[PDB]
């Protein structure tokens, strides 16, 4: 599935950098290489935190247009029950954009209990990088939405 | 209950497609042989994952007419969290574009906690093919709505 | 408290017949016997299982006029987190379609560990049969509403 | 804070009217005697159980016009998983009709393990009575809204 | 990043203080200080409880207009259930009132299991003050959204 003529919104916070860099890198390589998605049309914002990310993407998805949108952001378990309510709510709330505006929103979204658990999701450590199968699934819906 | 005039579209995630197929076919087969609907009637997409499915199924129901969608995918718990949010995000995702269409999607999803339990409930080694349940829930809800 | 000019409907589910019986009865004989709510104005319609429940009422509220409603299902927990998401969703979606029409929406779900519990809370073995309760219930909201 | 001209509607089920009663009375009274609110200008209405409250206040908020409204109900767990879901639901519910309707609604909602504590949050055995914080809540919130 | 011409708005529960005191400072402070945001653009209401939270801000973002909210305030576990139910209800609030307004909210809601953890989170006893965080996500939401 190739994807010359998509434009593709990558929004992704800034906590846990070491793991979403290499996220974002594999979502973008693979869509470029695998896919003929064009670096000039993949735009890449970024937000302070997770539960900024669908506040991101709405901003973005009323001010330009995209044919699907990745939501890149890594939880952490925490010695509080603020990991659990943030997760819960921040993924419902990428639905809701989705499912409101129409355009395709990928889940980029790490929860996991600990750092070690981040990077192996993220292909260090021996591990595979998700980012690419969020690349190849952005491309994939962004074609079918058309 | 038979619905010869029925529409019936079927989204299904790519993830564990072993245990996808079997219900896929079971819903298909038991709409068909049991209510009479026809091949020609019932549309099957598919989608990466079950992230996928609520978006995928409302983009469909706004392009073509359906009396009524099945929703399957598979979710196996894994290390992380990710099985429980994006589980509760998907389930509430599927109800809410149904009551928002007001056509009926009926639950293919299934949430275990490993890979045995899913191919069980898909008809494999000794267990009941839980798609054909789907194929003629589905049939009686199109009816049910006309 | 009499409703002998009340509308009422009940959709219920069709999973644990031997429990869900009891239950509708002892709601209908309630009504009648107690709230001289007469029969013929009391609609009962059917869905497979709880996960239509919220669909098929939304259907029926749609279709004619009611003054109350009542969901009545079964939910037993299996071998999966199966249970535990329907239940969730299941929930959700009757509130809202309450909220949503206006109408009254009695909850008649039971959400047990098993069987046992179940036909407990329908009269059977020494319990109380809570579908009563939900007739005076349906009675109450439907007069209030008006 | 006094609020004179406040209209305040209370609505509280009935399960568990021990501790139900004297919440209510906690809530009038601190409201009457600390901020010079007028008896004649608090309505109270009843539903069977907390099920009904988001959908009680709804209707009333329809009917006549308040500053405020306190929704008060006693959840305690029982054997069943009914507790949980029921609690979850009722919550999200009054959070939902405030926000539609503009309406300050105040969480006079007690989710306990047992009567024990419902009846000390009630203000007896030595306990405070959390009505009266309920009582004042509602009376900051309904002049901050004007 | 600095916003000379941003209006923020922060609204702050009262329970709590010795740790919603800290918070609201090191917020402010830093929009001062680090992002040249002026003392007489930034409004500070105050509500009882997180509860009134999601009420409170979107009453104040009707009245006036606002680049961005800071939410505060400290939920800590108690004996019962009301600290799961009030904290998975208040972080949906918040979130909904955000993307329905479309103007950013920040999260600054703690859900700790006791007393110490909130203090240390708000820069006593040895921890970082995360208000100082929040200062600076509310400043960078309200540029990107202009
Ligand atoms: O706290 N842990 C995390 C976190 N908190 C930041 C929060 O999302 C936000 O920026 C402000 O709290 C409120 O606006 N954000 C993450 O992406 N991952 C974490 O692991
Ligand atoms: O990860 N496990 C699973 C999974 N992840 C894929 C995800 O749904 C989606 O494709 C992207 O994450 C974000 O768009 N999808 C499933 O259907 N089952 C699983 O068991
Ligand atoms: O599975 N257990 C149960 C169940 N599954 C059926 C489901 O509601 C539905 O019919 C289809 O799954 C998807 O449309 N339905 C119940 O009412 N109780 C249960 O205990
Ligand atoms: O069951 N336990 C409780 C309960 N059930 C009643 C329910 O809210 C409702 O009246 C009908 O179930 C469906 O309409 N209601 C409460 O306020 N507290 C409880 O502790
Ligand atoms: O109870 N514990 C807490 C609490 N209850 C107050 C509640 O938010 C509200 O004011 C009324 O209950 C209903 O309107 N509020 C908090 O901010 N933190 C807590 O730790």
């Amino acid at each position: 599935l190739k994807g010359p003529e998509l434009r593709i919104l990558i929004v992704h916070a800034r906590y846990n950098l070491q793991a979403i860099e290499p996220l974002v890198k594999g979502a973008v390589e693979t869509m470029i290489e695998k896919h003929d998605v064009k670096l000039e049309n993949i735009d890449i914002e970024s937000v302070p935190g997770s539960w900024e990310l669908p506040q991101g993407i709405r901003a973005s998805i009323a001010r330009n247009t995209y044919d699907a949108v990745i939501g890149i952001g890594v939880l952490i378990k925490g010695s509080t029950m603020h990991f659990e309510y943030i997760s819960e709510a921040v993924v419902h709330g990428l639905m809701r954009v989705g499912l409101d505006s129409g355009v395709p929103v990928i889940l980029g979204l790490l929860t996991v209990l600990n750092e070690e658990q981040a990077l192996y999701r993220a292909g260090l450590n021996g591990g595979h990088n998700h980012g690419n199968d969020w690349g190849s699934a952005a491309v994939e819906m962004g074609l079918k939405a058309l």
